[PDB]
C-alpha cells in the first residue's frame, strides 16, 4: 500500500475547473461534488459559466478523477492514483472521435488543503461542423466501460487506454478512442501497477433549480481484473470436492470400458475418434465434452500401463 | 454358460405355428426348418394354410428363434435364450410401423421332444387400407439389423429393442419399430446378460416346386458387443448419458466459477496454473484430473471467444 491511500478512508471535497477551446469556440466550466473512494462512489455537478455549452455534455464525461476508485484489497498495491497524493498527478488524454475531430486534455489533480482539486485545459480541433459533436447528436446518457490500465516505468507513471462509445439519436454509435498518460508530479514514490481495468458505470442527469446550462454527474468506479489468491484457492477447493464425486461415481465405469474394449497403442486415436463422433452425433454439450475428456485420459492411462 | 446350451450343440429341427388377424383379415401359417447355433444359421420354409397372405411376407420376417444365435466363446454366459432350455421363454413384441398400425405377438419357444417349436398370436390394428403394409408396397428383400440386449432383472428375462428398415417399391422406407421381452417359463436358473447384440442377416426367397404363399426365409445371426471393437457403440450410448449427468450437475457451477474468476486472455494460463496447484495439493486421483480438464476446456471457450 501507500501513504497516499490514507487520504481518502473518507468523504473528500472536489473542485473542478475548465477552459476550454473547439474549433475556435471558448467556454468555461466550474464543478463541485465529493468523492468516496472506500465505496468507489462519484458524485459531481457541473455549471458552464460562459453560455451554452458548445459541444455535448457527454463527450467532457471521461474529461471530468480516478483517484477515487474503489480497489479492492488484494489490488490496493497497484491504486498509483493514491499513491501519488497529495502532490498529485498530471493525466493528458488524446481523444479521437472516429470519422471527425480530437481533444487534447492537460490536467492536474492535486490536493490543496482538504479539498481535490482539478484544473483541465482542452483544445478541441478538425471537427465538423455538421458532425456527431459539434451537430450535437448524441444522446444524453452513457454506457459503462472498462478502462485498461499498464504501468509506464520509463515515466514513472501509468498508460492507460479504452474506448468510449456514445449513443447517437438515430440509433447508431459515436466512437472515441482514448489514449492517456497520467504522470507524477511529486518526486516521492508512487506505485506502479500490474496490468488491470476501471470497471466504470456513469449517469448524467440534470438538477431541476439550476438555471446554468449543466450537468449532473453519478460514477461508480471499481478496480478489477486481477483476481485474488483467495478466489483461486477457493476455486480450487470447489474443483477438488467436484472432483472427488466424479471419481468415487464413474471412475471404475470408466475403468471396466477400457477393459472390454481392449485397446492397443496402435489402435487407440482411431477408438477415441470413432467413438467421439458416435457420442456427438446425439449432440454436443459441456459435460459430454468432459466424458470424452475422463474416456480420453483413461485410455491414455490403459495404453501407458501394459 | 449352461445346461440348455448343450440341446443346441447339433441341427435341431424347428417347426412354428401362427396365427395371425390384422385389421380383420384372419390367416394361418405353418413353418418347418432347421437351426445350427454352432455356425449360427437358420433355415426355414413358410406356407401361409388360408390363402393369399393379407399382409406382405416380409413385415413377419422378425416374427417368424434367437436360441440359434451363435454366441462366441467368450460371451457364452450372456445368452439368455439357450439357458431358458428346454423349458422354453414367452417372447412378447409389440411393433410400431411408422405412420401406420402395429402388431402386438406373443410366442412360446420351446422344445418338445428332439423339436423346438414356437407357437405364436399376431394381431394387427389401426393399418391404413392404401399404405406399404395392406397396400402391399413392400419390396421382397431384407437388411441386415442389430439387436439390442439388455437384462430385465425383475421379470427373470430381457428387454430388447430395435428398428427394422423395409424397402417400398417406390423408392421409399417403412420403419417397423420393435420393442421386446422374453420370459422364462421354467423356474430354473437363467442366464441373465450385460448389454449386448445380435447382428442379423436374411434373405427372402421362393421354392420353385412350392404352388401355395409361401416364403423360404435363411437367416445369419451373430452375437457380438460385450469385447472388443464391437463395444464402441455401447460405449458412446454411456458416455453420451454419463455426459449428460455431469451437465445436469455441474455446467451450472463451472459457469459461476469462471465468471467470477474473470479471466483475461493474458491471464488465462497463469489462472489455470495456480488452479491446478491448489486442487492437486489435496490429493490426485482421475476425477479430479477429469474436473481439472473440464474447467479448462470451458476457459479455453470463454477466452478464445472473448
Ligand atoms: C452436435 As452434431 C451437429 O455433430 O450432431
Amino acid at each position: 500500500m501507500s501513504k497516499g491511500e490514507e487520504l481518502f478512508t473518507g468523504v473528500v471535497p472536489i473542485l473542478v475547473e475548465l477552459d476550454g477551446d473547439v474549433n475556435g469556440h471558448k467556454f468555461s466550466v466550474s464543478g463541485e461534488g465529493e468523492g468516496d473512494a472506500t465505496y468507489g462512489k462519484l458524485t459531481l455537478k457541473f455549471i458552464c459559466t460562459t453560455g451554452k455549452l458548445p459541444v455535448p455534455w457527454p463527450t467532457l464525461v471521461t474529461t471530468f478523477v480516478q483517484c477515487f476508485a474503489r480497489y479492492p484489497d488484494h489490488m490496493k498495491q497497484h491504486d498509483f492514483f493514491k499513491s501519488a497524493m497529495p502532490e498529485g498527478y498530471v493525466q493528458e488524454r488524446t481523444i479521437f472521435f472516429k470519422d471527425d475531430g480530437n481533444y487534447k486534455t492537460r490536467a492536474e489533480v492535486k490536493f490543496e488543503g482538504d479539498t481535490l482539486v482539478n484544473r483541465i485545459e482542452l483544445k478541441g480541433i478538425d471537427f465538423k461542423e455538421d458532425g456527431n459533436i459539434l451537430g450535437h447528436k448524441l444522446e444524453y446518457n452513457y454506457n459503462s466501460h472498462n478502462v485498461y490500465i499498464m504501468a509506464d516505468k520509463q515515466k514513472n507513471g501509468i498508460k492507460v487506454n479504452f474506448k468510449i462509445r456514445h449513443n447517437i439519436e438515430d440509433g447508431s454509435v459515436q466512437l472515441a478512442d482514448h489514449y492517456q498518460q497520467n504522470t507524477p508530479i511529486g518526486d516521492g514514490p508512487v506505485l506502479l501497477p500490474d496490468n488491470h481495468y476501471l470497471s466504470t458505470q456513469s449517469n448524467l442527469s440534470k438538477d431541476p433549480n439550476e438555471k446554468r446550462d449543466h450537468m449532473v454527474l453519478l460514477e461508480f468506479v471499481t478496480a478489477a481484473g486481477i483476481t485474488g489468491s483467495s478466489t483461486m484457492g477457493q476455486v480450487g477447493r470447489q474443483l477438488a470436492i467436484i472432483g472427488d464425486d466424479i471419481n468415487r461415481r464413474y471412475d471404475s465405469e470408466f475403468q471396466t470400458m477400457l477393459q472390454h474394449l481392449q485397446p492397443t497403442a496402435e489402435n487407440a486415436y482411431e477408438y477415441f475418434t470413432k467413438i467421439a463422433t458416435s457420442l456427438f452425433e446425439s449432440g454436443i454439450n459441456w459435460g459430454r465434452v468432459v466424458a470424452l475428456l475422463g474416456f480420453g485420459y483413461r485410455l491414455a492411462l490403459h495404453v501407458y500401463q501394459h
